[PDB]
């Protein structure tokens, strides 16, 4: 009962906390189908993950199942506004150790993953890794090369944190094999879209309180994201416009029914202000960044959106949005955490009663995680039966006990197969009561697979 | 000009059909703009394509966009109730080989590829193929081999005209090699499903024109054309529900708001009555399949489903539903072209007012075509750009021409080039007055693409 | 076997007619249950009835209704380009006198009027009159005085027909006592709104085969037509705006999800090429009239309209729409029957590569009508369902036979009784096979209502 | 400035609600715009409002509003759990009495309620009313009739409210004068339906974080809240199903693409379990209540309903759902405030793991306003300008200063002129940036309309 090895903001929030994570565990088959069919294996024990990923209600149903599988963890959030309290506090409670809480600082989120790497102020004898976004996977490298001798592998949670482990791919700096957990079906469908479908106006919502039904929206991108954020801001009822610099997907945007635009004149971001489309830009009531991508929403854009427009971010990193600038020349109005008035008059203090302001949320941060909470469990279910996979599959592969040799065949980034992509889709299927199909002989013969699956060739889109 | 080398419904159609061409090229600038850009090249100076497709309007435009590049062909349609018999007028009064009508017999359709390969009774000098579904492909491998010794290349349309290409060349059986157009981005996730929802509900209007709003309706699957298909209906306001033997297509179909439903007890399929659901046949009022697979709506479904209801296939070909059945033991009463009433209480006649009966559209054949006019050419731009593209590079390439030992090296099925696909894509957005945003060179470099794309690697579904 | 008493298109055309008003009746059930129940009572014995409505396979089910309630009719298409010859044919077949074929002029419009009117070169002893739009109204109180000494009553399909029957009313001019059947709740909003729903998109598909999704849509006005219309392309994806006079309806709009803008600057329709705002015009791909008023998309308008944009209108009259300024400056190309390309480039001939054009539907008259084949039975049940009850309630009344005191105190325009309204949705409802909770007695002392109904006080607006 | 008239949870708030009502202010243009209009003319000089209505932002901006034009008033919620703290502490700061707080008891409730009808421990001298739902107009009329005699009227918000004057007025009870602001279409057709539909689902969420999309949902009821609950749904992907008792509502649900089903076979409810449905609710995940009406979730569907299903009430009144069945026959586990799991296993404790629970949000009262903030305030403008208006009318009248025979004539429920209603949808069109256009005289004249309006009958539904 002398457990002290975490930080959260409030220990006393663990039996909400707790409730709230078994209604989620019944939202969660997938997960928790995993957790029956490998507790007596206990194929993680010995496994010592290094977790770095939100710290919400979801994740705390994928921490406590890689324990009931064996493991031990240290966590932390990978945003300093994305863990929800009553779900760290709980995870603390039970006796894991958890570095996180809501509204960090940039300091404390540093501090937090050191807390994770560092035990009695000595590394932690980590053997495996969980990232999302890469931060975690990018301090070891820089700042503990040493540890990742004995790490067997990283999983790595999206699409921003798998771009960064391609780089250090292509530039011989990866040091250890990584699953790209992000390009599975049942994640970067399920969570990147449908997601965002849930979380974006859900984030808006609970922020603002805004009617969104007839007023303009601005979407930049149109990948998983933007095409989930895209839908949940057209089903309330808002007139939705999309930027794109892929012609694929600004065509599928037209398809869906949205009208295809760009801040700048005949798509051209020359820097100037001359290039923005004041007109455009003057009648915008929402503008969502989804891109990955950075300066999509810059300076000139912000100086040209209509007064009292609400800006915020669904990428992962708030780079999205020039908020440096905005922190330099205006001045910000706190309306209650993660949302601010950022009042285009001046620096020099606020008038309470100025019409010249836009709405920022969550300081430019995730938004569904910053002004809600993320995800639904229920679609969180399908990333992280994908990550508890692909962390048993690292940690059996034992990468860093191999002789050299076996070392450089297998330093690579990889998916899942196909086949447990769809087991879990299946899962997923079973928790709405839907009931598949199976094939004939006849037909499975007819088309080409087995009865079994895998039913798509590795090349299918869905 | 004493031209007769053609067969037609009513040549007196042209003037009609040349009216609607000229409309259509309008709505194809992907096309348009591949006529523009090669027309003095003449990139298919020489070639003499045999074409199997859809003798609609849209076919028309791309016709005429390969001869425009040099191309001589000779024509037929992939399905006999496809044709518009003014674009097969309007082909043949230019001076075209086509031989294609509205409502041919299975011996008549199997006469009219016969006439593209023959010319005067002899074959034809042909060297190229664009095929749909593979009919053509398999009359030229099984029955006319020494002509596929001077054909460069196929370029096949559709999902499951690629199948019987990917079996041949798996049976060593594939004498030259093909492009599959289907899995262009542009082509696959443009025509296969928004195609299909543009134009199922239109065929089933146009048909029956029964309300479908607050009536139930059964998709059979949910790939690209039984997405685009559940979302025709849907947005008509019927109650879809959705079958799939795949898991991951039945994820997404749950996720994107339908019920997924198996027409047997568990999802098991073993031959007998028992294993209907007949309270859930007997409530469906439209039935579609949507599959490429054999046998999906069978006897027992169709013995089981409600009275009046609706039964079509909008997959490639007609053994969808078992209609062989229904030859053999219910009465067939026609409506009108394409529509029938299948009368249950037995075959020795029928009963004008009987209640027990099912309307099968197009006698069970693709029913987007049979009972309306197929996708629109706005959205046929896309696919048959790649068409065009794909004639271009296999031509050039000259297959034939090569020795055995350089012939063995390129026979293969391949897809277009992500570069061309963005290429298209772009053409067709800014049909729709799209604005694309260019990458500034720093955004290019953060995500790691040049300015000009490709913005995606070859791995992103989209 | 010697009738002759007719003029339709072809009467071979009878059978298909036939084999479609039999499909109809099973798409009927609250007009098919008031055969059953009244058919025995033969409650329209001894009427004889002038009707003047849209010759549809929906309208014939309506006839015979009629007939097998025992009236004699004599029947005339409210549009020059409404009916639908099958249905003509099959009604004449069957011994009734009809005056009706697709495609007629003005003249033959009148011309077949008048043949209901007449029988053998005298007034028929008509008693009833069944109108859609007021026009067989007005030619009898202008040019048949006398008949109407013998009439008891007319019953009005559409808003445009109650308007000119209000008009009569307040001046003093109205001969006869009328059933407004709009105003039915199960007529205005099934028909009004749900059938443009379902017939808008079906027109434009059929006339020019367009891809809507992606494209620019301006709807004029936000009745129950406009509201109809706008869904039928929001669902589809098209891009729709919306314009209104009346505010409340402009609010609708906006909560609906469309943006309301107004083809003028600031909304001032002062007559000059300057008031029009030209960038919104130059960007819209369809305009659809829906608003009962005259010259709501007037010449200015379609000079500035967008290269090849459609023009229809689905409102009563074609005058919505100037197409008198067309028809004087501009060349009309037919594409076919009810689809033109309308030549800006001037009226001395045309171009057919010609960029600057037009598409106008059905010339400019009901475009579901003109280019589809309206509303769909299940639809049209209600609004014919109000009919039958309607004339059974008038004929009953017998307000000619009356004294002339008893005549002063029932010469008024009057709704059916919402119990009657009740009771024919309650029929539709069970088509769809839906079930409708009965209320305790508890319950229904608590809300203040009969078990049996009415449930809503006569302000209630659904 | 020892202000302490007032009860309040925390009036420290107020800064934050502060805060929100400057924002909620620009999004109120019409009720901004009366403040505006009236301040100078002071027509609410002397008016002494007792105020009953839920104590959100938008109610402060209302009372705020009355202030401005020159009220005082003393101010509670009309329901437990509807208040917002920050809105009652922003009030109270400001020095207007408010008694309310979010999770009073219903002793609390009443206390409140008694605060603004007594000042100093004697009957305040109030003149005016502004009630939602009843409770403030009953306790005055059954306790403080004395002060009735100096109120000159009732300006009362909601369905079930107005149904309560009415029967006072037909019992002879009523008495004072009042307006039925409900029926407004600028609040029945804005508020009662948009407002569910951006409400409903987000108060789910925040009490659940559930995934709606592809899951099943039953809403009880389909009038005005009942359509915007629906669609509240149906936009986030769930397969509705939809009860009524009236016909007529139970068409447009049909029309509209719901599936329409009884929880009782036949409709029949007989009080028995087996009149119950068990298969269709042992399906449902998520029931929610919308009719004004008592028991329409009873104890029997309670125990038929699937495990975990989440059962709601978005009506005004709690009984709609039978919570005093679930209080005394099982136990109650609180997740956190406004959400409890109903335990169905019996009363005697609980298991934290029992799967066999349904989760109850807000105990049965207003979702909407219980685990989320209600509707939006560019929803609430439009209720809250007709009640600005209302409370002028009412007050300028001066019904308790008439003499007798003179109150006779004028005691009635009346509603707002339909002028007054077009020109808040105008402010409220304007709001989004919509233009309305002006009718030419002739066109105003064609239609029968001034061009000012009012641009529709009396009898017009909308
Ligand atoms: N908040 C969440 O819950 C959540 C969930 C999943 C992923 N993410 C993050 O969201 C981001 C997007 O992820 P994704 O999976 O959609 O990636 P994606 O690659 O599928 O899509 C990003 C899109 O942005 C477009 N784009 C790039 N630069 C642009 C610019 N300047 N203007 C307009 N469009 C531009 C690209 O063309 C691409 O289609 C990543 O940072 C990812 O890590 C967040
Ligand atoms: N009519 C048209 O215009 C049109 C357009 C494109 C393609 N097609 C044809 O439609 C068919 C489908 O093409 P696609 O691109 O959608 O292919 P696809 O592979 O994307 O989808 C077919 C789907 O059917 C499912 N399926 C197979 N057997 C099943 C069964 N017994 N029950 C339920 N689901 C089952 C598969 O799991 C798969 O998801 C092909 O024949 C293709 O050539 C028609
Ligand atoms: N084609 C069909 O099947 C069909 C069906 C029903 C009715 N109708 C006809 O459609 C028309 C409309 O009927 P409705 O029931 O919708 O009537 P409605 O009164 O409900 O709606 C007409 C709307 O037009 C608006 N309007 C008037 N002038 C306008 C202008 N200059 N600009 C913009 N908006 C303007 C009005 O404000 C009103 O809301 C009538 O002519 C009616 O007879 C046609
Ligand atoms: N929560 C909110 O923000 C909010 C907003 C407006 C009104 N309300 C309240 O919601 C309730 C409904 O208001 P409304 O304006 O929609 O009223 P309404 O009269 O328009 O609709 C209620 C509907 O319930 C139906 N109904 C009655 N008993 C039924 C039963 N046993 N089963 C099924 N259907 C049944 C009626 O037929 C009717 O159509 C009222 O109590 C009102 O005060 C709440
Ligand atoms: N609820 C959630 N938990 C963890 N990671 C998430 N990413 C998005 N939503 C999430
Ligand atoms: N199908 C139809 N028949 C008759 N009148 C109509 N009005 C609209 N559609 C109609
Ligand atoms: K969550
Ligand atoms: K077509
Ligand atoms: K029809
Ligand atoms: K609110």
């Amino acid at each position: 009962a002398g457990f002290t090895d975490y930080k959260v903001a409030d220990i006393t929030l663990a039996a909400w906390g707790r409730r709230e994570l078994i209604i989620a565990e019944s939202e969660m088959p997938a997960l928790m189908g995993l957790r029956r069919k490998y507790a007596g294996q206990q194929p993680l024990k010995g496994a010592k993950i290094l977790g770095c990923i939100h710290m919400t209600i979801q994740t705390g149903v994928l921490i406590e199942t890689l324990v009931a599988l064996g493991a031990e963890v240290r966590w932390s959030s990978c945003n300093i506004f994305s863990t929800q309290d009553q779900a760290a506090a709980a995870i603390a409670a039970a006796g894991i150790p958890v570095f996180a809480w809501k509204g960090e600082t940039e300091e404390e989120y540093e501090w937090c993953i050191e807390q994770t790497i560092l035990k009695d102020g000595q590394p932690w004898d980590a053997n495996m890794v969980l990232d999302d976004g890469g931060d975690l996977t990018e301090i070891l490298h820089k700042k503990y090369p040493q540890m990742l001798e004995r790490i067997h592998g990283i999983t790595e949670e999206t699409t921003t944190g798998v771009h960064r482990l391609l780089d250090m791919l292509k530039n011989g700096t990866l040091k250890v094999p990584a699953i790209n957990v992000n390009d599975s079906v049942t994640k970067s469908k399920n969570d990147n879209k449908y997601g965002c479908r849930h979380s974006l106006n859900d984030a808006i919502k609970r922020g603002t309180d805004h009617l969104l039904s007839g007023k303009q929206a601005l979407v930049i991108g149109y990948g998983d994201v933007g095409k989930g954020s895209s839908q949940s801001l057209r089903q309330e009822g808002m007139i939705v416009k999309v930027a794109e610099v892929d012609p694929i997907c600004a065509m599928q945007a037209c398809m869906d029914g949205f009208e295809v635009v760009s801040p700048y004149k005949n798509g051209i971001n020359d820097g100037t202000e001359a290039s923005i489309d004041a007109a455009l830009l003057g009648k915008i009531d929402l503008i969502v960044t989804t891109t990955g991508n950075v300066n999509v929403c810059d300076a000139n854009m912000l100086k040209a959106l209509k007064k009292r427009a609400v800006v915020c971010n669904i990428g992962h990193f708030d780079n999205e949005i020039d908020t440096a600038f905005m922190r330099k020349n205006w001045a910000w109005e706190e309306v209650k955490p993660q949302v601010h008035k950022i009042h285009r008059t001046g620096k020099d203090g606020f008038d309470a009663h100025n019409d010249d302001y836009l709405i920022l949320l969550a300081e430019g941060r995730l938004v569904n995680l910053g002004n809600a909470t993320g995800h639904p469990s229920r679609i969180m279910d399908g990333s992280f039966a994908n990550q508890v996979l692909a962390q048993i599959h690292l940690f059996e592969q034992k990468y860093a006990d191999l002789p050299a040799a076996e070392k450089a065949k297998r330093l690579s980034v990889e998916v899942l197969p196909k086949k447990l992509d769809e087991e879990v889709a299946l899962e997923m299927v079973k928790g709405f009561g839907g009931v598949v199909t199976q094939l004939t002989p006849k037909q499975a013969e007819y088309i080409g697979v087995s009865v079994e699956g895998p039913f798509k060739p590795d090349t299918y889109r869905y």
